């Protein structure tokens, strides 16, 4: 057969097989082919499942019709997101915490917006992630040529550094223990752990970060479901303005997909190491990776960002951190120790002695449920399951009393 | 004052001050500043004008809502691209050429399909593109660290092959003057020259590429304005399947901007040096970056692939043809050398003796139309001046009179 002389880019290859995402669904297929008739109830991805308000579709469908009238249309956008949207961003979640409009830039998605960043940090910066922590942060690292190659010993990419999170350490890393990095993405409430730092800890974080000459990347995704009195915007710690971006998902923040939207917060003080702000570049980045998010996107998102939207939003939130609790009951009462659920839609729960992708292999064997193993998120995830709230009510439920019997005689 | 030790990211400080798109945003908004009362025409960047079609923005309205129903309720995209909007993709635009549906990727854009390209190549394949073409190429490698620094003597970064196109060649490059690349972007109908390259031609750089062992990049985000008979897929060669990719935007195809949708052909037989698939490291890169297209915007794509929907794709495009048109005759009544206009909806109008952005300026200055600059495209334009043919037809008209008046006498 022919084939190009073009070499295959090394950081591709760097990667390890079996990544989180396409190996469940390997897994859950073949369980299907196994059980053609069983009824699979899924709590693995953090992947919604409740309609998307009226209010909110109703807006969308709206800009949806006036982009075919004449006065109603617009055509593209503007790169860093329309001014309205920006400044209702601005005002809605970081209002009084020296935020402008024009410190906001709005993407078509989270997750594109950690790869536009890892885009503009570039190739030749080191990072720092929690361990566990959402898989995409060590991977676009590695595809960027940030790390070095895969240590199957450790389960660690070389020159990353995992920054250990347990129940010992209450889920925060101590940082006298941490090396120094250019990069600290730090995610409150964490995916999977569920927990979120306080605002003592975010300003040792802050004060580690200024110590070290470190850019912090907060992915405040799930600020939303706070129930603790902890801050949800590291801009709440003086000083973050120096050393912090933030990232958020509106999907994450509203709890619901179908607006299509993320944003970057990126302070004016927040400067590289020879002056230049580290804004100047992102917004250079977004003027040749994008056009503007999507304006029915942007239609939604402003209707979300109103009294009606946000009573809408938390009341989806109200829904699925009642899932949570569901959950939390039935595993505190099987005899596990049961963390998370109290500040995001998912709990993690210890099965010390297993492999997570045991446990999460005999869950989905005995009772056709799909989870997610700990070791998913990064070698501190090992140990442990994490459970997703969202689905219906009724699946939730079901899930729960599966468990219940599949547990019953683990503990007295 | 506090700065961090993150040193700045030494493939952007390579790029140059005053790219195209910032640096038309600084000018236009000044002018505005100047002149807060002027009827400003805008005919620079490609971006279309005239009200979706009502078959498609029924089909996204009527998504939107079914999104609020128990039984309408999905969220997330398949991350390839659903697989119907994935089918209807393959046949209508490929249907013969040999792609199968699953080589189909679909996202949510073409100018960060390029940016998706691009992380998945890497730092280290060198790239030949057009000159003139759209600034994305060069600028995606220059960021990914494709590149050495700007050359100003040349208006070029270093290590890109720059090829050649120009009205003496009819805008295709000789192909013995180019050196070796491991990727060749290529865009028919180009941006900004509207040159579509020939069966033959594209012959030749199926062959070249297959040499050179090359991965041909081929932007056919215009190809629904071909009017010569040209091919409209680089899979109309016999053998691109070895060499090439193709790569399109939904906006430019279907002529509106409102389905914000792209795809990337990518055949079965394109493989790496190594024998690796260059598909598979494609859709390991979609599933870390992306989620997938709106389900809002993949309903309106799928009503475009559709006889009603291909009827208002092919009206709209028939609209901006006859803008093209107008905007020909103007320039040619006028005495200039005008270029492209009939395979795309823009013209590239040859300005002698004067160098692009002063033009770009006198235009703006005198008679408020907003233009681009032909340098804004690489070295390769400058002296000429990219004119696009989006907007109300009363807007080209007016523009077109106000060109007259300027350049009669």
């Amino acid at each position: 057969e022919y084939k190009t002389k073009v070499s295959r880019n090394s950081n591709m290859s760097k990667l390890q097989a079996g990544y989180l995402f396409p190996e469940i669904a390997r897994r859950r297929s073949a369980h299907l082919l196994k059980y053609p008739d069983a009824q699979v109830i899924s709590l693995g991805i953090g992947d919604t499942t409740e309609p998307i308000p009226e209010v909110i579709t109703s807006a969308m469908a709206k800009k949806a019709h006036e982009l075919s009238t004449i006065e109603g249309y617009s055509g593209y956008g503007a790169e860093q997101g329309a001014k309205p949207l920006r400044a209702a961003i601005a005002k809605t979640f970081y209002g009084g915490l020296g935020i402008g409009d024009d410190d906001v830039f709005v993407s078509d998605g989270a997750k594109c917006d950690i790869s536009r960043l890892q885009v503009m940090f570039g190739s030749n910066v080191t990072i720092a992630v929690q361990d566990p922590s959402y898989p995409a942060y060590v991977d676009s690292s590695v595809i960027m040529g940030q790390t070095g190659q895969f240590n199957t010993d450790v389960q660690k990419y070389g020159n990353i550094e995992y920054m250990r999170c347990t129940p010992e350490n209450g889920f925060f890393p101590d940082l006298s223990t941490v090396g120094r990095t250019d990069i600290i993405f730090f995610c409150s409430p964490n995916n999977p752990t569920g927990a979120a730092a306080t605002r003592e800890q975010l300003t040792q974080l802050v004060e580690f970060a200024k110590k070290n000459g470190s850019i912090i990347v907060y992915d405040s995704a799930y600020a939303m479901y706070m129930s603790d009195d902890n801050p949800r915007s590291i801009f709440e710690i003086p000083g973050a303005e120096e050393v912090a971006m933030e990232t958020a998902s509106f999907s994450k923040y509203a709890g619901f997909t179908g607006v299509r939207l993320g944003w970057t917060v990126i302070p004016k003080k927040l400067l590289y190491s020879d002056g230049f702000p580290v804004a100047k570049d992102f917004n250079r980045i977004i003027c040749t990776c994008f056009n503007g998010a999507s304006n029915i996107s942007q239609a939604g998102a402003l209707a979300c960002l109103t009294p009606e939207g946000l009573e809408a939003m938390h009341k989806v939130i109200g829904f699925y951190k009642e899932n949570t609790n569901i959950i939390i009951d039935t595993f505190t009462s099987l005899g596990y120790d049961v963390y998370g659920g109290k500040n995001a839609p998912y709990v993690w729960v210890h099965f010390p002695n297993q492999s997570s992708w045991d446990v999460f292999a005999e869950i989905l064997e005995k009772t056709h449920v799909v989870t997610t193993p700990g070791s998913g998120f990064g070698p501190g995830g090992e140990g442990f399951v994490r459970v997703s709230a969202f689905g219906h009510r009724e699946n939730i439920l079901e899930a729960c009393r599966r468990f219940k019997q599949l547990y019953k005689h683990h503990h007295h």
